[PDB]
C-alpha cells in the first residue's frame, strides 16, 4: 500500500504552483492572438526527421443545447451518421471519430440489420473509431464522479455489446475546464490516452513554451505514479478548423472546404478548391501551418483535428473536404522537399504514432498534477458562473444520483422473472440521467425547452427508481411463503423530506392513522452505505399523538413537530410562517444494518405515548399574530426579537443573532464560543455575464433587512428566518447543524445570491474545494486574477484551516464558491441574468424557480490531526466532515407501507452484512445478468476516500464484496466500467482497496 499525506509527489508541472508563477497576462501576441509568431528551423524535416500529420475528421455533437437530444437527432445527427456510414463504406481511406454514445445507440436501432452489419465493417477495419465512448461527453465542473462513470459504462457496455469495441483513448473538447477525475476514472477503465481543450488560454501559452502540452497526468496524492494518464492538450482557442490546423485563423479557415455561400471565413480570405493550377502554394501554405504546430510538440507526430459543431452533415460536404485533402495529401506526400506524410486519421492512430516516437527516442515527457479550473477563453472571461446556472437541476442531479445507486442496489439481490420489467427501468434511470451529465444538461447552459426536457427525463428515471426500489423492498422484506407479486402494484412509497423540498412542492403523503380507521402504519428505512446508520427521520402523520415501536414491538424515542409553512403576503411584503392544525412531523432516530433493512410502526393513541416528545415553537416578531396548531399540545410563545443560544443532544451549542442567523459555534462545554458569521450578499451585472461568464460588477454588498421561527425538541431543534427570497433555516440533531435554503430570486433582475461564512479562522490565501466528490484540492486565491477567477466548482464540499481550527461546508448540490478573504467561505444560490455571454445560447438566465438547497457546516480542531505538508496540493476530510457528506448525498430511504396489512412483515434485512470501515464505500453495486442466464454475475465498485488521522476507531468487519451473495464461484476483478477483467482472484476474495484508489470486482454465483 501507498501513503497519500507525508509523501509529496514529485512532478514536473503542478498546476497550483505555476498558477503563483504566471503574469496571466493578456497579451496581443498576432495572428496567434494569445501566443506568439511560432518560429521552426525547416532544417529539422528531412528524410530521417519526416513530420506524420493525422488529419483527424470529427463532428461535436450536442445532447442537447438549443434544441432538445431528440430535436438534434431529426434534424442533424441521423443525418450525420447517415452519410459517414454512406462515404466511409464508398471511400476505404477516409476516417471518423465519434464520441457520443446516446446518439449512436439513438441511430442504430433505427438501422436495417444490412446497414448495422456495414457499420460494424467499417467499425472493423478502423475507419470509424469511437473516442471516450461516453454516453456523453461529460461535464467536468458541477458531475460527481459516481455520475461520471455511471455515464461512462452506459456508453462503453453499449459498444462492448453491440460493436465489440472498447475505446482505449479519450475525446474531450467542449467541457469548460478540466478535472483529474477524468484521468483517474479513465486509467481505471483501462483507457491509454486522453484529449482536453478547454484550457485557460494563458497555461495554453505558458505549456506550449515549454512543450508540455502533452503530459503524464496524475492525481495531486500520487507518489508512487500510477494514476498517470497521457494526456494531450491541444493549443489554440478553439477545435474548429480557424483553430486546428496551425497558429494562423485567416490561413487554417481556407482548408474549411464547407466554407465556399452560407458560412464564410470571418478573416475575409474565402478557402478555395485545390487543382494543378494552385496545389503547389496551397500546399505551402498549408504544411507552415502544420510545422508552425508541430513546434509545440516533442515529436515530429501532429494531430490535425478536421471539424466543427454538426459537421459532416450535407452529403456535399463529405465530397468537399475529402476530395481537396486528398488533393494536398497526394501532392505533399510525393514532393519530398516538404518532408511530411499526411493522412486522414483517428485519434488511435495520432497517439499510437506518438508513442511509436517515444520508443524510438524522440521524447522524454514531462509529469503533471492538477486542474483545469477556473477556464477562460478571453481575456476576463472566466466561465465560473455555470458552476451555479440553473440550481434546481444541480440538486435534482444529485436525488437522482442517489436514486439510481439505491434502486440497482436494492434489486441487485434477487433476480428477476423478466415479467417485472426491472431491467427496462433500471437502464432508462441511467440513460436520463447519463444524458444530464453532457455539458449542457448539468451546466444549467441549454435553452429554456431543452432545461424542461431533462426535468422531464430525470422526473421519469427518479419515477422508475420507486417502482424498482418499492417492489424489492416488499421482496425482501415479506416472507417467501406469503411473497406473491403483482409487478405492476405499489407496495411502498417514497418519503422524501429533501426533495423537492416542502416549500418547493406539496409531494409528501400524509399518513392518516385513527383508533378505528387505520391504527399503525409499518414504514421501512433503507441504508445503501455498508455500514451501520443511525439518522433521524421525519413522516408526516395526521395526529399528535403517535407513538414509534420497532417489529419486536419495543418502543422507540419520537418528537412531534408541527408543519410550517412560509407564506409571503404580498398586502404587506411580510415573509410570515404558517403552522398546520392538521398534520405534523414525528422525528425518531432509525437504526439501518449495513446494506440493509430495518422495519417501524407508527401507532395513533387517544393521548400524548410514554416515549413521544412535543417540541415548543417560539415565534420572534414585533406585532404578532396568534397561531393555532390544532391538536398539538404546546401552544406558540411569542416575543421580541433576541438573540438565541439552543443545543440538542451533547452535539454543539449554537448561537444564532437577533434574526436568525448563526453568529458562533461552541463545540464542548470548555471549548471557546467560535464565532461564524452566516450573511447574505447580492451580486450584479457590469455595463462598461450570462449563463458561463460570472462578470460581477464590483464586490458583493449585502442583502436589506423580519420574522423568526424557532423550534426546540429533545431530538430535533430548527431556526428559521424568512429574509427577502431567501428562507433560511439551521436545523440541529446534536451533531454538525444542517443548513436548508429556499432561495427564490424570481422577481430580483440582474442579481446572484451568495452565502458568506465570516470566521476569525486564519486561512489566509488558502482554500480547498472538491472535484466531483472524489477529492479535495488546494486553492491560493490571487490578488492579480480577477474576483470571478477565484470562484471553483463546489460539487460536494470546500474548507478553509488554520494550524488550530478548520470549518467545513458539505453540499447537497454542486454550486460556485471562493474564500474571497481570510477566514471565510461563500457559495452561490442563484443567479437571474437578463445579458446573453454571447457563447451561443441566445439568452441568460430568465427561468429560474424555487429551490431548496442542503449543506452541513463542520467545526472542528484539527491541532493533534495528521496534516499533509505546506508543499502538499491536496487536502482531506475528517470522519464528521465525511459522515456529513454521506448524510447529504446518500440519506436513508424511506419507504411507507401502501396498503392496510402487511402480511409476512419481517423486521429487518442484512444484520447478518459487514459493516465496512467508515472511509470505504461501495459507490454501486449492479446484477450484470438477466435471470434467463445460466450464471449470474454481480459487480461491484468500492472506493476508499482518505481522512485525517485524529486520533479519534472502534473495529469493524473486513467486507469481501465476493462473497456478499451465495454460491460464488469465481470472483475476477475488472474495469470500473466492469468491461476487463483485470485479476483472477483464487478464493474468490477481493483485497483491500488503499486510500483513494477504486477498485472493481465482479463476483459469479451457482
Ligand atoms: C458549442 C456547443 O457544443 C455547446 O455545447 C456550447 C457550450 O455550451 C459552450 C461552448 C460552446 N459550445
Ligand atoms: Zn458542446
Amino acid at each position: 500500500c501507498q501513503d497519500v499525506v507525508q509523501d509529496v509527489p514529485n512532478v514536473d508541472v503542478q498546476m497550483l504552483e505555476l498558477y503563483d508563477r504566471m503574469s496571466f497576462k493578456d497579451i496581443d501576441g498576432g495572428v496567434w492572438k494569445q501566443g506568439w509568431n511560432i518560429k521552426y528551423d525547416p532544417l529539422k524535416y528531412n528524410a530521417h526527421h519526416k513530420l506524420k500529420v493525422f488529419v483527424v475528421p470529427h463532428s461535436h455533437n450536442d445532447p442537447g443545447w438549443i434544441q432538445t437530444f431528440e430535436e438534434y437527432y431529426q434534424h442533424d445527427t441521423k443525418h450525420i451518421l447517415s452519410n459517414a456510414l454512406r462515404h466511409l463504406h464508398d471511400n476505404p481511406e477516409m476516417k471518423f471519430i465519434w464520441a457520443e454514445i446516446s446518439y449512436f445507440a439513438r441511430f442504430y436501432h433505427d438501422l436495417g440489420e444490412n446497414k448495422k452489419l456495414q457499420m460494424k465493417s467499417i467499425v472493423k477495419n478502423g475507419q470509424l473509431e469511437f473516442v471516450t465512448g461516453g454516453w456523453v461527453m461529460p461535464d467536468e465542473a458541477n458531475s460527481h464522479w459516481r455520475n461520471v462513470l455511471l455515464q461512462l459504462t452506459e456508453g462503453q457496455t453499449w459498444l462492448k455489446q453491440f460493436m465489440n469495441v472498447t475505446p482505449t483513448a479519450s475525446w474531450a473538447i467542449d467541457p469548460f475546464g478540466h478535472s483529474p477525475t477524468m484521468p483517474y476514472i479513465l486509467q481505471k477503465s483501462g483507457f491509454k490516452n486522453m484529449l482536453i481543450q478547454r484550457t485557460h488560454y494563458s497555461v495554453k501559452k505558458e505549456l506550449a513554451q515549454q512543450r508540455q502540452l502533452e503530459f503524464l497526468w496524475r492525481q495531486i496524492w500520487d507518489n508512487k505514479g500510477d494514476t498517470a494518464l497521457f494526456t494531450h492538450m491541444m493549443p489554440f482557442y478553439s477545435y474548429d478548423i480557424p483553430h486546428t490546423c496551425g497558429p494562423d485563423p485567416k490561413v487554417c479557415c481556407q482548408f474549411d472546404f464547407k466554407r465556399m455561400f452560407g458560412l464564410s471565413c470571418p478573416w475575409k480570405v474565402p478557402p478555395r478548391t485545390i487543382s494543378d493550377q494552385n496545389v503547389a502554394a496551397r500546399s505551402d501554405l498549408l504544411v507552415d501551418q502544420w510545422k508552425k504546430k508541430a513546434e509545440l510538440y516533442r515529436t515530429n507526430v501532429l494531430l490535425i483535428p478536421l471539424g466543427d459543431d454538426f459537421r459532416f452533415k450535407q452529403n456535399t460536404e463529405w465530397d468537399v473536404q475529402r476530395v481537396n485533402y486528398e488533393r494536398l495529401f497526394e501532392h505533399i506526400n510525393s514532393q519530398a522537399h516538404f518532408n511530411v506524410q499526411a493522412q486522414f486519421g483517428t485519434l488511435q492512430e495520432y497517439f499510437d504514432a506518438v508513442h511509436q516516437a517515444e520508443r524510438a527516442g524522440q521524447a522524454e515527457f514531462p509529469t503533471l498534477s492538477g486542474d483545469f479550473f477556473t477556464y477562460a477563453d478571453r481575456s476576463d472571461n472566466y466561465w465560473s458562473g455555470y458552476y451555479t446556472s440553473r440550481p434546481y437541476h444541480k440538486r435534482m442531479d444529485r436525488v437522482l444520483m442517489h436514486y439510481v445507486r439505491a434502486a440497482e442496489m436494492l434489486s441487485a439481490w434477487h433476480s428477476w422473472d423478466g415479467m417485472a420489467r426491472i431491467e427496462e427501468r433500471l437502464e432508462q434511470a441511467r440513460r436520463e440521467l447519463s444524458l444530464f451529465q453532457h455539458h449542457d444538461g448539468i451546466t444549467g447552459t441549454a435553452k429554456t425547452h431543452v432545461v424542461v426536457d431533462y426535468e422531464q427525463r430525470m422526473q421519469e428515471a427518479l419515477k422508475a427508481c420507486q417502482m424498482v426500489m418499492q417492489q424489492s423492498v416488499y421482496r425482501l422484506l415479506t416472507k417467501p411463503s406469503i411473497y406473491s407479486p403483482d409487478f405492476s402494484f405499489s407496495y411502498f412509497t417514497l418519503d422524501d423530506s429533501r426533495w423537492p423540498g416542502s416549500g418547493v412542492e406539496d409531494s409528501r403523503t400524509t399518513i392518516i392513522l385513527g383508533e378505528d380507521i387505520l391504527p399503525s402504519k409499518h414504514v421501512v428505512m433503507h441504508n445503501t452505505l455498508p455500514h451501520w446508520r443511525e439518522q433521524l427521520v421525519d413522516f408526516y402523520v395526521s395526529s399528535p399523538f403517535v407513538s414509534v415501536t420497532d417489529l419486536a414491538n419495543n418502543p422507540v424515542e419520537a418528537q412531534v413537530s408541527p408543519v410550517w409553512s412560509w407564506h409571503h403576503d404580498t398586502l404587506t411584503k411580510t415573509i410570515h410562517p404558517q403552522g398546520s392544525t392538521t398534520k405534523y412531523r414525528i422525528i425518531f432516530k432509525a437504526r439501518v444494518p449495513p446494506m440493509g433493512l430495518a422495519t417501524y410502526v407508527l401507532t395513533i393513541s387517544d393521548s400524548k405515548p410514554e416515549h413521544t416528545s412535543y417540541a415548543s415553537n417560539l415565534l420572534l416578531r414585533k406585532n404578532p399574530t396568534s397561531l393555532p396548531l390544532g391538536q398539538y399540545p404546546e401552544d406558540v410563545k411569542f416575543g421580541d426579537p433576541r438573540e438565541i443560544s439552543l443545543r440538542v443532544g451533547n452535539g454543539p451549542t449554537l448561537a444564532f443573532s437577533e434574526q436568525g442567523l448563526l453568529k458562533s459555534i461552541q463545540l464542548t462545554q470548555d471549548s471557546p464560543h467560535v464565532p461564524v458569521h452566516f450573511k447574505f450578499l447580492k451580486y450584479g451585472v457590469r455595463s462598461h455575464s450570462g449563463a458561463y461568464l460570472f462578470l460581477p460588477n464590483g464586490p458583493a454588498s449585502p442583502v436589506e433587512l423580519p420574522v423568526v421561527l424557532v423550534t426546540k425538541g429533545k431530538l430535533e431543534s430548527s431556526v428559521s428566518v424568512g429574509l427577502p427570497s431567501v428562507v433560511h433555516q439551521t436545523i440541529m440533531r446534536g451533531g454538525a447543524p444542517e443548513i436548508r435554503n429556499l432561495v427564490d430570486i424570481g422577481s430580483l433582475d440582474n442579481t446572484e445570491i451568495v452565502m458568506r461564512l465570516e470566521t476569525h479562522i486564519d486561512s489566509g490565501d488558502i482554500f480547498y474545494t472538491d472535484l466531483n466528490g472524489l477529492q479535495f484540492i488546494k486553492r491560493r486565491r490571487l490578488d492579480k486574477l480577477p474576483l470571478q477567477a477565484n470562484y471553483y466548482p463546489i460539487p460536494s464540499g470546500m474548507f478553509i484551516e488554520d494550524a488550530n481550527t478548520r470549518l467545513t461546508l458539505l453540499t447537497g448540490q454542486p454550486l460556485g464558491g471562493s474564500s474571497l478573504a481570510s477566514g471565510e467561505l461563500e457559495i452561490m444560490q442563484d443567479r437571474r441574468l437578463a445579458s446573453d455571454d454571447e457563447r451561443g445560447l441566445g439568452q441568460g438566465v430568465l427561468d429560474n424557480k424555487p429551490v431548496l438547497h442542503i449543506y452541513r457546516l463542520v467545526l472542528e480542531k484539527v491541532n493533534n490531526c495528521v496534516r499533509p505538508s505546506e508543499l502538499h496540493p491536496a487536502g482531506y476530510l475528517t470522519s464528521a466532515a465525511h459522515k456529513a457528506s454521506q448524510s447529504l448525498l446518500d440519506p436513508l430511504d424511506k419507504f411507507i407501507f401502501a396498503e392496510n396489512e402487511w402480511i409476512g412483515a419481517q423486521g429487518q434485512f442484512g444484520g447478518d452484512h459487514p459493516s465496512a470501515r467508515e472511509d470505504l464505500d461501495v459507490s454501486v453495486m449492479r446484477r450484470l445478468t438477466k435471470s434467463s442466464a445460466k450464471t449470474q454475475r454481480v459487480g461491484y465498485v468500492l472506493h476508499r476516500t482518505n481522512l485525517m488521522q485524529c486520533g479519534t476507531e472502534e473495529h469493524t468487519q473486513k467486507l469481501d464484496v465476493c462473497h456478499l451473495l451465495p454460491n460464488v464461484a469465481r470472483c475476477e476483478r475488472t474495469t470500473l466500467t466492469f468491461l476487463q477483467n483485470l485479476e483472477h482472484l483464487d478464493g474468490m476474495v477481493a483485497p483491500e482497496v488503499c486510500p483513494m484508489e477504486t477498485a472493481a470486482y465482479v463476483s459469479s454465483h451457482s
